């Protein structure tokens, strides 16, 4: 049988709360789940407002554009992170400022910031990758001194937390995907938090067309139609009153891997955690060894050969051609993570004896 | 005393077994069967070699226009009467809109004022059906290709209208349809590109899916979107595609009761003008208000809200909102009469004859 990388677990009431949906004929953008799922998902993240979209990606523009970058402005993004990520930036006009991230974390480099901010610069964009948390502290301090905003891409991150905050609740807005195989799903879904007031409305506005509540078809800004829908909600809200079953699940399945390990020796890097807050494990992360023969793409193809999916550590933006103009001499540690990366399967499902197949193909297929 | 909503879904096919099939089988995201098989059902019922499924009709807009290579210094004809996402889409690429002004009778784009509106930068052109009414495409696409210029039909509101003999998405270089919850057919939200363009509907495909490589991992060539429809949506749609003719069937019905009973007004409403040139839809029927009523528009739809009937407004002309105020000119004349008289009255699936005695009963006691 064939191990994905990635799955949703609907085992709690998606299934009756999309029913609902269905049979209350209430299907778009218009019912009660968008607002709990808001309410609830603002309240896990301890933050004051949650504006739910229609998926991580538009989240991310929504939130910049109501933050108010435009042409001319720049925010730093790192160059490792999904596309999805700098995409956002050029949506707005603006200009993605590419940063290197750090070799165990895989996360933005705080001590790298600082030389990069310009007159032009607006904002900065942690991505907490794979479950963890980018060092904040510093990242914030930077901003602080900069009059910039933090912008955290959290869609890999849901409960992950920081020095007591849970992502979402650390920079000024914060985005999170609930796309299909993410910690908890919506099928494509996204979502936007903040604890500012304006920010929130201007975001709310914008998701909604642009258009005035109080005039039928009266539109005082170009908006864009970035709502989610009663039936991702309902999807999400099930999703998440099982939020921290869904977490010790894929914390059963790192515990795994970590202690079966050994059989691969140097030949794989472990992914490393920081012990600043939980590390949520999107996905459990190797760095292939300098030393083998093979190459991490060829390791993938004898994976799945081996009926095993896995994923690569993403390929900076600065090496493909959209973002190959904004390449860097500093970009080093971004470049070898996409060398030799790659996401192990993690999910729910996965049982033990999978877990033991991917250690016994690795074992085979790292030469 | 259930009020009288303007529209509504009628979900009276398989929509809630499809969708049941999708969480059963666990394939809820953009990943599941249901959304290739909408799109083929979706072509062959407009005649057209591809369809595409994005999230809504807006983003089907914004797609279809990158994909067509619409961008900085381009301009695009659009009527100034139309929902906003028409011009919005254009915005997003950074393209300016030209606005052009409408037909008094039909409401769509009037192809005698096109010729004079082209440019060195013009680079398509937008009608937009309106109410479930298709534009009269054979002067416009005449006036296009003279120019060279591509034609991109907003069938948002005409989902099974035909004109001379096509269907609405098979006429202009592409179309784009939205499945809103108020639509012909829904899926919630989401939306619909048709093209018999293999080019463009790749090109279209490639954005959609975020721009990535479909042989590469995570390798992208261009920047992209998130714009796919999910497998629910697609299974709600494909759904409501099976029952398209009933659907249209439960519309006409509606649409006869008005025809039948609204001498009850006389002059006192204009009745929505169909061409013959195919089939109208009727997303919506249309009235204009009487010349010589004492009332307005904005109160009639007040008044009517209080008499537990739901109305909207034909939209408000693009030009005279702040989005686009700067686009006005001396020749959107009948888009402003339109949008000051225009009122859409309660269309959909579900309304039953005495819905309408109703509606028309309360036209009756409001139109002073
Ligand atoms: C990190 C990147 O992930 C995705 O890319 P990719 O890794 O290529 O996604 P893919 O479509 O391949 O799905 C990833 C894994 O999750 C799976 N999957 C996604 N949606 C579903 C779903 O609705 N049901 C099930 N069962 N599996 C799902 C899928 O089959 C696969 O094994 C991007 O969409 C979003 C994100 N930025
Ligand atoms: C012309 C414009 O219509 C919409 O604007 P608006 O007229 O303000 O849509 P509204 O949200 O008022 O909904 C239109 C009617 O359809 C109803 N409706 C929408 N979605 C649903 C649904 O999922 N279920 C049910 N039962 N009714 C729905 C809604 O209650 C209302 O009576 C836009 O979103 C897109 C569109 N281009």
């Amino acid at each position: 049988p064939r191990i994905s990388v990635a799955a949703p677990r609907l085992d709690g009431n998606e299934r009756d709360y999309v029913l609902e949906c269905m049979d209350t004929t209430w299907i778009s953008s218009v019912g009660r789940f968008i607002v709990e799922f808001e309410k609830a998902f603002a309240d896990y993240c301890g933050v004051k407002h949650a504006i739910a979209c229609n998926n991580g990606t538009t989240a991310l523009h929504l939130a910049l554009v109501a933050m108010g970058i435009g042409p001319g402005d720049e925010v730093i993004v790192p160059s490792l992170t999904y596309i999805a990520s700098a995409n956002s930036v050029t949506y707005c006009g603006a200009t993605p400022v590419l940063v290197d991230n750090d070799p165990r974390t895989f996360n933005l480099d705080a001590a790298k910031l600082e030389a990069l901010i310009t007159p032009r610069t607006k904002a900065i964009m942690p991505v907490h990758l794979y479950g963890q948390i980018c060092d904040m502290d510093p990242i914030l301090e930077v901003a602080r001194r900069h009059n910039l905003l933090v912008i955290e891409d959290a869609a890999e991150a849901v409960g992950a937390t920081y020095r007591g905050k849970k992502s979402g609740s650390l920079g000024d807005c914060a985005t999170f995907s609930f796309f299909g195989n993410k910690i908890i799903t919506t099928g494509e879904g996204g979502m936007i938090t903040t604890n500012d007031d304006d920010l929130a409305a201007k975001m709310r506005l914008l998701r909604g067309q642009g258009m005035d509540p109080n005039r039928r078809y009266w539109f005082p800004i170009v908006g864009f139609n970035y709502r989610m829908t009663n039936i991702q909600a309902a999807i999400g809200l099930a999703q998440l009153e099982r939020v921290d079953e869904h977490l010790a699940a894929r914390e059963r399945v790192v515990g795994w891997y970590e202690q079966k390990l050994a059989r691969l020796g140097n030949r794989v890097t472990k992914p490393h955690v920081a012990l600043t807050g939980r590390h949520v494990f999107w996905m459990y992360t190797v760095r292939l060894g300098e030393g083998l023969s093979t190459t991490r793409d060829q390791v993938i193809k004898d994976l799945d050969a081996l009926g095993i999916e896995s994923r690569p550590v993403f390929h900076p933006m600065h090496i493909m051609p959209p973002y190959a103009h904004l390449a860097t001499d500093d970009l080093k540690i971004a470049e070898a993570c996409g060398v030799d990366g790659l996401n192990l399967p993690t999910h729910a499902g996965l049982t033990e004896a999978d877990i033991d197949r991917v250690i016994a193909a690795l074992d085979q297929v790292l030469v």
